[PDB]
């Protein structure tokens, strides 16, 4: 029924742990929604892969989530979305698909002043033509794209300021500076963690657009116009059920998740057993 | 000459728990930095108070953090910032002061297409004239300001979508819609939690500017320029020391902090 639709969880999937930037932004906007997040740590990263390989891995997860019963499917990974942008809507219909490319593209079109827009992302994302095709539907805009393959490594290791990563960013970004873009889509789950460094390299006249923020807001809009929001609980002891799944080692998932989740705030020892 | 130790922590303070949006954004950008966060839950909220009241509460905490040796001071609270924007830098010099009004103001000036910019925030923030003063250098710019006092309540109770809060937002935001602003400064710690609802109310053309995000990037720039970044540890078992203090009830602080920090590793346990 439509009521049972409102009660289903939101499915989110990503190539791995970086998609938690999208999950965290969604939870910020939609605290009442139940969440199932799947990170494909056992088969990623997707960045360096071919389109057939990316589709095989990511559509297996999306098919599974939809088979399990989600009210909406969020493709949090820019690389996975780039590989199935043209067919995921029909593949999962009538389940709404919210993904990370189009909300940022739409925002960037509205946000540019000079009509010259840059996109950065993984190799597979940029090579796929997905952003290029999406921006083709925008009058009076020109798009320029750059792949930044080493950014994911730097983010996961926690090196997101200082001279070394600035030099790396400068090398990648120079063609966008030469093209005089005034808007830059952060087309990768990991790049919100580099926004300060990228802003330093691009200067103050370049508007950065976060995939996580625009997708989180887009999901709220989509659920609102479909009347699919989970009703706010009257009992304040009721809180959302959020489940996190890894296809690789869960301990490695946990260790890397601290890069993307909020900090833990700053514990008696006891021997556990059934003998007392 | 003065002591400015890159190994010392960054001090962040706020009227309460809402400033964790700023602390979270800073930590996103600067994972290696030690942090001391103070939220004035024992004396806030600041929104409905007078300027002498806001200054007395917030400068007490700022003075404490600086006396404790922080290498940089972040005023995460838009209301506190509005009350001491004119004198905080001089008061704490030579300790760098980064706050939440100026970086978003500079961004909004760059971001507008039609030159019409809105600002929303607490009563005290909007009445202070601080944003009007910050925008005084903006040419070919018209600025419109609106106070949204009940937004803080709705954010803290987690009511940030649906018909009731949309109607609240429309009542506040109508003067900005009539002014046809195309850029909107979220001039309050709590308002990033309403960005989806506010974007709905304002339409898809309006660029929202987050104070937390622009201030986090500005701190990275400032620490970089001053050669003040704490170095990346070579042993990755070494992690940043982060302390979070409240002037009010500490259990109440911990409970409300979840609204702004999101799920954390204390509770997340992944399955295979
Ligand atoms: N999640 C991927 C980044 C990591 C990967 O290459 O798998 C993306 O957003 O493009
Ligand atoms: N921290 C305040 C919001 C809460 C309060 O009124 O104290 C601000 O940013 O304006």
């Amino acid at each position: 029924s439509h009521m049972s639709d409102r009660l289903a969880p939101i499915g989110i999937f990503d190539s791995g742990v970086g998609g938690l930037t999208v999950a965290r932004a969604i939870i910020d906007q939609l605290p009442d929604e139940d969440i199932v997040y799947v990170g494909d740590t056992g088969n990623g990263p997707y960045g360096p892969l071919t389109i057939p390989q990316i589709r095989a891995h990511s559509l297996a997860i999306g098919d599974d989530l939809v088979s399990r019963g989600v009210k909406a499917l969020v493709i949090a990974c820019n690389t996975a979305s780039s590989a199935c942008l043209r067919d995921a809507r029909e593949r999962y219909s009538p389940v709404p698909v919210v993904e990370v490319i189009l909300p940022a593209v739409r925002r960037a079109v509205a946000a540019t002043r000079n009509g010259r827009i840059g996109v950065i992302g993984t190799q597979a994302t940029i090579a796929s033509g997905a952003y290029q095709d999406a921006f083709a539907a925008a009058r009076d805009t020109e798009v320029f794209t750059v792949a930044c393959p080493r950014f994911v490594d730097f983010v996961e290791r926690g090196v997101t300021s200082g001279r070394q990563v600035l030099g790396l960013a400068e090398g990648y970004l120079e063609p966008l500076q030469l093209a005089e873009v005034d808007t830059l889509v952060l087309g990768c789950t990991h790049y919100p963690m580099l926004s300060g460094l990228i802003q330093l390299a691009m200067g103050d006249n370049v508007t950065l657009v976060s995939s996580a923020e625009e997708t989180a807001k887009d999901l709220l809009r989509v659920l609102t116009e479909l009347d699919l929001l989970r009703p706010h609980p009257d009992d304040p002891s009721v809180t959302a059920v959020r489940r996190f799944e890894a296809t690789g080692d869960p301990e490695a998932f946990t260790a890397l998740a601290a890069r993307f989740l909020g900090p833990t705030l700053d514990p008696v020892r006891r021997h556990a057993g059934a003998g007392r």
